[PDB]
């Protein structure tokens, strides 16, 4: 089972480096316990002796419907609960619609491709609106107010408050079951912090973090993760379980290829984007 | 969305520039800026329906590359009233920032009684530059650039405007304020290069425009 | 209108007090009324009350032919006024006689392709002789001996003696219209006097400070710059309203090109150089 770093504090511990640590994305025991000195001191003010008073206490404790069927048959169900799934795409391929999609149909009982939980909806890019979601809930039978409830939004606009964010996820996710957790274009706030070319192995860092964040929380709550990027980084190619690419198809039908997958068959299929969320494509 | 007046820069766009926005474009001198800024002023006038935004233009120019020739030039390419087109785009010139910063206690308050698609303050960072020129000037000048970006970030989104600003590489808040940022780079002839360097939405794209009597123009070749 | 900024010494500030704004470089009342708070407190000794006094008094008070018409047809018109125009290339290819025609030319009424004043000739590099501006003086029908004198010739031997021509020029330039000022090899003395690859930014500010000088004196009463650059910067391609490249074709047959313009296509015309200045390519 998972291991919080709710535990931590009171083996000695002082609150607000409990704090840090989920802040900085080490949500949990399973980050602290068994991990590496240099991780936990490169954490603003933590010394390398409260990082080694961190493992010693430590060391005391220690599938969801995209909206069309034939992408979910190419998906051979849908996305997986309790992984990290990505899509990357051409310009205005809609992605925000897929991901309020998905926000919506995660709360649905898990034979009807649901997720029987919630969504958390971390932000990027404004794309979002309360009405996205009401016009979706409508096909799917939620009610389109408990579906916002259902869908915690907030957003961004820089990587560290991105980073708050899945800690928000981290704490709060223990209230109620998340089927999901999307982070809508998630890579485009390392690209907006981090556009200066000698900083990507910065953005890599803090990139790299931040997916471990994703999986770990995917592993602790059995969230599938969503997150949605750019075509014209590859780390995201591998951290996922499974990639899916996303092209310019005619009006709002776009077509999805599964680009990397051992298992899931590497076919294409094919989606329309409507105020109803992603569905099937109709001639 | 305002049309740029070209169709294949406004496709990159995807439908053109935003109506409720702060834009900036950058990279070298003479890359489309102000005739991008002119063509801008005078589309954002026309129906939404037409590809503009049904309202007027603001051109704090803080330069003295404002034309009334170059205005007259892409009205007529629409059909537009010259003359109208001449006062819908509210002129205004400025050497400096105070007076730059001023236009925008006059603006912020003037856009409220007419219906406006724009805001124009063509080469806004030269001014910072010439004005703050004492290299010690950062937190200061920062702030003065932060406050009138939040006078043009509140006219956008008080007024559904389009908002724009333009800078030659020869301060770094503009790009976090600005929703789409384009740098702008050098063509073959009056032929020019667009990349969306930034977007939160738009990836990494490109598309060539041209700067003709049209004003800006699509670059078939 | 040209109003001497002297007028403000009636509105509130001291009259030595006022007179700084002149030696700072600012002539007329509209160049102040245009100040910023933080440059004036650039100016010796100018406090914020000081600066707030003079911007609210300010406040309250407020083509020449190149010698070829195939040239003049590529620029639409030829040079117009209230102007800078930086010209460069290789050696030998006509900068010069470019310029002992603009010193003619702009002394014309603006119908016969000229300018309608008297004319500054800075020169750097000592290739003027007042024999070359007669030839090119009878050619446009000008008494060639006032040519002599509606051309106030000055040669500099280093950059701030160039820089203090233009303080002669702003003393001037308040007195009566000027329609030019040619500074010859504008650029070699800030090669031979900041020579080091480390002095490259200072020679590149204090250009701009001359840059800034020929600027306001084009804004603030209406001259051309015709700035000559020797060839065998990133901010003059802002200061000037338009570039011209210059290379050796055929014989006396030289080449022009508009490197770049803001409203001129950078296309490409053939011209010639005699006695009589600058001619089109008529062999």
């Amino acid at each position: 089972g998972p291991q919080p770093i709710s535990r931590l504090e009171q083996c000695g511990i002082n609150a607000n480096d409990v704090k840090k640590l989920e802040e900085a994305g080490f949500h949990t025991v399973e980050a602290v316990a068994y991990a590496p000195k240099k991780e936990l001191i490169n954490i603003k003010g933590i010394s390398e002796a409260k990082a080694d008073k961190i493992l010693a206490e430590a060391a005391k404790l220690v599938q969801i419907t995209t909206g069309s069927k034939e992408l979910d048959k190419l998906l051979q169900g849908g996305i997986e609960t309790g992984s990290i799934t990505e899509m990357f795409g051409e310009f205005r391929t809609g992605k925000t619609q897929i991901c309020h999609t998905l926000a919506v149909t995660c709360q649905l009982p898990i034979d009807r491709g649901g997720g029987e939980g919630k969504a958390m909806y971390i932000d990027t890019e404004g794309t979002f609106r309360p009405e996205r979601l009401l016009a979706v809930a409508e096909r799917y039978g939620l009610s389109g107010s408990d579906v916002l409830d259902n869908v915690a939004y907030a957003r961004a606009f820089n990587t560290d408050h991105q980073t708050q964010l899945l800690y928000q996820a981290s704490a709060m996710m223990v209230e109620s079951r998340y089927a999901l957790l999307i982070v809508d274009s998630a890579t485009a706030l390392y690209r907006t912090d981090y556009s200066g070319r000698g900083e990507l192995s910065a953005r890599q860092m803090h990139l790299a973090r931040f997916l471990r964040m994703l999986l770990r929380l995917a592993d602790e709550f059995g969230v599938a993760v969503v997150i949605t990027n750019q075509v014209v980084g590859n780390i995201i190619a591998h951290a996922s379980t499974t990639r899916l690419y996303l092209r310019k198809g005619r009006g709002e039908t776009r077509i999805c290829k599964i680009y990397d997958s051992p298992c899931l068959p590497e076919a294409e299929a094919m989606f329309a984007i409507n105020a109803d969320g992603v569905g099937d494509a109709k001639d």
